[PDB]
């Protein structure tokens, strides 16, 4: 009925609940309330869209409260009692689940993880030792699965070593991919038989699919599809499956060793090759994600990846201009489709012709002129009409001006203005991403690269409650009593 | 070697040609060393130092770009390597008047994907002698996607990075320039070289008294000026 | 064993040492201590990589102290006595 009063009342209540003093006074577990309240406010930020700023700021301050409360720790045992409360590191997993980026990148929390990850130099030593462990990966991976006893099989369970092993396996797969397109390892026979390299590639493809299926049962089509790298893995595995199922059809149906030139389009072998190449592109592109673990290339990559939802909107506005000018330019030239005794027609030939005769060619011509690859004599007809040839050239020129002098520089201005609002919370984001990368290697789930892949609580509540009491007391004394006497003076 | 053979009918890796190649590449560096002369000027010095400080930030970006180059080369060579015609062609490759075999080998593929940052690879190189209008479309789409990723996404992010870095540099810029000019000068204060290349082939305890007196005065002045006379200019609180 | 206490103790000690008053009170040669302390903190900035900002700021303030101490000179002879010492 009265929407105005309802909105004020809801915001006033939520602003009362998200108060550090009220949480520190009457609350059974400050961390749970901070996490849950931050999530609720973040959700409400999108429903009550008239008051986005209020809810976003309240959620931000609920996020900063948990970090400030974790800084009041003065021992490692005292910190492990908090990050392990509930298997191992359950609280940290909950924090990652709730997207508490400030809590995770805390300096003392970020040191316990490093100690759990390295487990035992300068640049040259770290370069030359990581090669020796990655060259001899297959025998470690082979002796782990037979005798997992304390001789050599417990050396592939250390997270750093496991990461090196998986990296070495992936690099071997990439080398085989680069090697598949060589003129020494087959000729062109209709519906061929897999070469010596396809049979080696097949087990990596199977292992990758098995790791993906394992990781996708656990998540359950929620927050698994959010991660964009997992989306790319899904797409490239789909393409590999489609490649397997076309190399067989062209085996049982077609055969005869016909010459390659005199084949016919949509022959299954050609489409198999096309899908295989497009899959190679994605497979090789996945090598960027390796460098979120480096300290120099990590932050830069995260910053690059955050400026992509701002370029897609701009490209969507550009496609409308492209379509408008294509619609205009095809209406003028479609009466002149000569194609008179031409071996090749289109713009992808040495003498370009029929650049605006159909809608598809028109879109292609207007796209390849962003890079200057469409000559200027394509705006001529075989007749002598020096008025349509002028209207067409003016349409082409106006498109060039709008596309290469107006829209491109606005894209540059947008990107410059966005990059400054990103490069402040940049290290928090990078450490949160690196922490997720590390946590994926702390468990004995995969522990094995794809090629070789086919009371107990009530007592602890006492210590945890004692720790919370001390933490809350320290926070109250330090933040809301000792930093209130440093404000300014007024009238 | 000797005998005065005509130049055209020599054979590759003949030592004279490699000597000439190394000599030219050395001339490039020798002439390039003339930039360092202008750290002594007052106008071109700071600008040169600022340019030289924005180079460790471009190398990281180029390293990220090489991965994209290699990925798309791996993709584009897999598609076109069955069509290495080279049928009665005097010259083959992309450095000829009629470009051909642009994606037939990995090396040519890297070269083709590099020279298209500057627009020097024509568009008819994505055709085969057959009539397969489906591989010729997948190849053109791969080439177009590489162009979009390389010339509309990565270049403008390089520009944004450089703009954001240059502001954090141009504050401590004169300090850096004067430190560099001071090193340049100090290299000429001693009688070690003193001669250009063409024509080139107690004593202390007494002084500790004065030094200690000077330090005592300096420390006294600093204490009086900084930690006693600039503490009475802070603000008021509750 | 207890890495958290070890880190706090080391940072607290180094932050005490890089103090203009403590240097100007008990130190045989302020310039040597400023130079050496700045170098040590700059080095530690890369080992204890979890606390880079602290050590970088401490080294920066040790660098600014020596400059501020050299501004309290009022003669050329007095300046040459400092820049020529060995
Ligand atoms: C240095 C920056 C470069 C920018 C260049 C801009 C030049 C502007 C025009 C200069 C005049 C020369 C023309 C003379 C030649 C001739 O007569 O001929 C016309 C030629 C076309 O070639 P022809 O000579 O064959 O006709 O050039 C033109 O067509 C001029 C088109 C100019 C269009 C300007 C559009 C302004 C943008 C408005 C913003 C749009 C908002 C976005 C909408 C979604
Ligand atoms: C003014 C700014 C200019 C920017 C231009 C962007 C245009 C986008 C597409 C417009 C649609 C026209 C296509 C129609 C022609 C056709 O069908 O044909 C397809 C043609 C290829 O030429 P062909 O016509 O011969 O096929 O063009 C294309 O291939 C379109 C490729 C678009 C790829 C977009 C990729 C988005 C970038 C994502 C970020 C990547 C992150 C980095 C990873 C490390
Ligand atoms: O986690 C994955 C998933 N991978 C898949 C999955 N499905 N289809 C594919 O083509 C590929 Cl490459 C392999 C790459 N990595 C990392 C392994 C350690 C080094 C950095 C990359
Ligand atoms: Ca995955």
């Amino acid at each position: 009925v009265d929407s105005l009063r309802h909105s004020r009342s809801r915001l006033n209540i939520y602003k009362a609940l998200a108060s550090p003093s009220l949480i520190a006074l009457s609350s059974e577990d400050p961390f749970l309330t901070a996490f849950q309240l931050s999530w609720e406010l973040q959700e409400l930020s999108k429903v009550e869209n008239e008051f986005k700023a209020e809810y976003e700021e309240l959620s931000h301050q609920c996020k900063h409260f948990a970090k400030d409360l974790l800084d009041q720790t003065r021992s490692s045992r005292e910190l492990e009692l908090i990050l392990n409360f509930r298997n191992e590191l359950a609280r940290l997993k909950l924090a990652i689940k709730y997207r508490q980026k400030e809590f995770v990148a805390q300096p003392n929390c970020q040191q316990l993880l490093a100690s759990r990850w390295y487990d035992e130099r300068h640049w040259a030593g770290k370069l030359i030792t990581c090669v020796f462990i990655g060259l001899m990966f297959p025998l470690l991976s082979l002796c782990y699965l037979v005798a997992p006893k304390s001789r050599y099989g417990l050396f592939i369970r250390k997270p750093f070593i496991k990461f090196i092993c998986h990296t070495a396996s992936y690099l071997t797969f990439l080398f085989l991919l680069l090697l598949a397109s060589q003129h020494i390892v087959n000729p062109d026979r209709q519906g061929p038989k897999p070469t010596t390299v396809e049979w080696m590639i097949l087990p990596w493809v199977l292992g990758f699919i098995w790791t993906e299926i394992k990781q996708m049962w656990d998540g359950g089509f929620q927050d698994y599809i959010h991660d964009w790298w997992n989306l790319m893995d899904f797409v490239m595995n789909s393409l590999y499956l489609a490649t397997i199922s076309l190399k067989i059809v062209a085996y049982v149906k077609y055969s005869g060793c016909k010459p390659r030139d005199t084949w016919e389009m949509w022959h299954p072998t050609l489409v198999a090759e096309a899908v295989f190449a497009i899959a190679n592109i994605f497979s090789s592109l996945r090598l960027i994600s390796l460098f979120t673990a480096n300290s120099h290339l990590g932050p830069l990559q995260i910053s690059l990846g955050r400026m992509l939802l701002d370029i897609l909107k701009f490209l969507f506005i550009y496609c409308l201009v492209l379509l408008a000018f294509a619609n205009g330019l095809n209406q003028l030239y479609f009466y002149y489709e000569n194609s008179e005794g031409m071996t090749c027609k289109g713009i992808r030939c040495e003498r370009q012709n029929n650049a605006f005769s159909t809608l598809f060619e028109t879109l292609q011509s207007l796209f390849w002129s962003i890079f200057g690859l469409i000559s200027l004599y394509v705006t001529n007809v075989k007749a002598d009409h020096k008025f349509t040839e002028f209207v067409g050239a003016t349409m082409f020129g106006t498109y060039n001006v709008i596309s290469l002098v107006v829209l491109l520089n606005m894209l540059i201005a947008m990107m410059n203005n966005s990059y400054q609002h990103i490069a402040d919370h940049a290290d928090i984001e990078w450490k949160f991403a690196r922490t997720k990368l590390w946590m994926s290697y702390f468990e004995e789930g995969g522990t094995l690269p794809p090629p070789f892949n086919i009371a107990e609580n009530v007592r602890l509540n006492h210590q945890y409650q004692e720790v919370l009491r001390n933490l809350v007391k320290r926070y109250v004394a330090a933040m809301i009593r000792d930093a209130k006497t440093e404000e300014g003076l007024t009238e």
